[PDB]
């Protein structure tokens, strides 16, 4: 998988500008994730654990 930049991708700890992974889920983020970029990308929603 890839880490990507997000929407609230600012006040986050380690990773800060990459503390989220892209997601290949039609329902948004998969079970255990909670989104990072509520704006995409289209190449999988970037979410995080």
């Amino acid at each position: 998988g890839v880490p990507c930049l997000c929407d609230s991708d600012g006040p986050r700890p380690r990773g800060n500008t990459l503390s989220g992974i892209l997601w290949f889920y039609p329902s948004g983020c998969p079970s255990g994730w909670h989104n990072c970029k509520a704006h995409g990308p289209n190449i999988g929603w970037c979410c995080k654990k």
